[PDB]
C-alpha cells in the first residue's frame, strides 16, 4: 500500500515553475540525472574504503540508459550508494531545500535554467521533459522503493514489489512528454551525453534493441 | 514462498541426459525456445480473433533476446500467450509427457539432439547450454509466476514479487554454463537465429548494451 506525502511548498512552486515558465534548452534534464548519478557512485565508493563489504551487493559501477519507446518511457539507472525510504521521503520533497526560493528568483532575473544544479535543485529539471516520474531505489540498508510524482502537490512512497530488483542503486523512469520523444533515440542521446556529461569517471551504457533483419 | 514440485520420472530422466550424453550442435536451444515463443503467440493471436480484448494487456507481439553478461544469464522474452500457475506446474514437469520416452530411445539408437523438438519436449534443449532456468510468466488470467530448476529433480514455483512486470507472456532466464557463454555475444545470436530460425512471423530483437564513447 502506498503513503502519499505533501510536497514542501517552494517544491510546489518550483515544479509548476518548471513545467510552466520553460521553453528553452530542455536536454540539460540528462546533464543533471547524470551528475547526480555520478554523485551517488562517488559515495557508494567513498563509503567502500573503509567498509569494502557495500560493494558487494553490486559490484560493477556504471550508469545506464535504457528507451523504452513503447512506453513512452527513459529509464537511467546506477549502481550508487540508493536512498532508503525515510531518505526518499525528506530528500525528495518534504524538508525544505535551500536553494529552491533563490533559483525561483534567479529564474524570474533571467537565469539560464542551465544554473538548476548550481543551485542544488537540479532533480527538478526532469520535469522540463516529463509529467510523470518515478524513483526506484535501492540502498544497502532498506528495502526497493517507489517514489512516484506527477507534479501535483503530492508524492508517493511504495515498497516495490513490481519491478526488477538493482542490486543497489536507482532508476530514474521518466514517462515523456509526448513532444519530448526525441529523447528514446539512440543519436539524440549521444549528442546530449557528449554536450554536457565529457568528464564523467564511470561508464555510461546506452541500452538499445535492434530487430534482427 | 515457494511451493516445490517433483518431476515425473521420465523428464528427470531426459533431462539428466541431455546435462550428460550432450556434446554437439547445442545451439539449437535458441530455435527450440524461439519456435516456442512463436506457437505462444500464434496463440494469444488466435485467441484474439473472438476476444480483442485479450491483446489489450500487451498490445505488441514480439520475441526479445537480452544478454546480461554479468549475471552469465540470456533472456528471451515473448508477448504470447503466457502460462497460469497450474499450467507451469502441470505442463513444465510433474504430468507425463508423450514423446519424452520415445525421444530418449531415438537419442540412444543414434538421433541427432536437434530432433527434439519433433518429440514435444524442446524445452529441455535449455539443459544443453544453462544449468539453472527461470521460466516466468504472465497469463492474462493469473498472477505473475516463477518456475525455476536445476535439474535436480525437483523445482518451484513461486508467486512473482521481484522481477519486472510483463504485461502478458513469458520470460526465459537461462544461467548459462561457464562454457557456453559464446551466447552472451551479439553476433553469434544473430547468426544462429539467421541460421534455424529464418520463417518467423513475428518481429526478433536482439537488445544490445554499448558504452558512449
Ligand atoms: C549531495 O547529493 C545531492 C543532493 C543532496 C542529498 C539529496 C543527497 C542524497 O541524500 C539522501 C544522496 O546522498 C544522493 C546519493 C542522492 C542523489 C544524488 C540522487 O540521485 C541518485 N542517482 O541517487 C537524487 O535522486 C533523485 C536525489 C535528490 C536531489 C535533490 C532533490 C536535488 O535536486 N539535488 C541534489 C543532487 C546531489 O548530487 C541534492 O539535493
Ligand atoms: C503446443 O504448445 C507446445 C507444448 C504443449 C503445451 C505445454 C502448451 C502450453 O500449455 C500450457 C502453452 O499452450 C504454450 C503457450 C506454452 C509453450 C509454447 C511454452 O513457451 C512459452 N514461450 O510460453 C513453453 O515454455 C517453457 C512450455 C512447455 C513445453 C514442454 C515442456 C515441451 O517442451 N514442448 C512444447 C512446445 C509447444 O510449442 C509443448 O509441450
Amino acid at each position: 500500500a502506498s503513503e502519499t506525502f505533501e510536497f514542501q511548498a517552494e517544491i510546489t512552486q518550483l515544479m509548476s515553475l518548471i513545467i510552466n515558465t520553460v521553453y528553452s534548452n530542455k536536454e540539460i534534464f540528462l546533464r543533471e540525472i547524470v551528475s547526480n548519478a555520478s554523485d551517488a557512485l562517488d559515495k557508494i565508493r567513498y563509503k567502500s574504503l573503509s567498509d569494502p563489504k557495500q560493494l558487494e551487493t553490486e559490484p560493477d559501477l556504471f550508469i545506464r540508459i535504457t528507451p523504452k519507446p513503447e512506453q513512452k518511457v527513459l529509464e537511467i539507472r546506477d549502481s550508487g550508494i540508493g536512498m532508503t525510504k525515510a531518505e526518499l521521503i525528506n530528500n525528495l520533497g518534504t524538508i525544505a531545500k535551500s536553494g529552491t526560493k533563490a533559483f525561483m528568483e534567479a529564474l524570474s532575473a533571467g537565469a539560464d535554467v542551465s544554473m538548476i544544479g548550481q543551485f542544488g535543485v537540479g532533480f527538478y529539471s526532469l520535469f522540463l521533459v516529463a509529467d510523470r516520474v518515478q524513483v526506484i531505489s535501492k540502498s544497502n540498508d532498506d528495502e526497493q522503493y517507489i517514489w512516484e510524482s506527477n507534479a501535483g502537490g503530492s508524492f508517493t512512497v511504495t515498497l516495490d514489489e513490481v519491478n526488477e530488483r538493482i542490486g543497489r542503486g536507482t532508476i530514474l523512469r521518466l514517462f515523456l512528454k509526448d513532444d519530448q520523444l526525441e529523447y528514446l533515440e539512440e543519436k539524440r542521446i549521444k549528442e546530449v551525453i557528449k554536450r554536457h556529461s565529457e568528464f564523467v569517471a564511470y561508464p555510461i551504457q546506452l541500452v538499445v534493441t535492434k530487430e534482427v533483419e
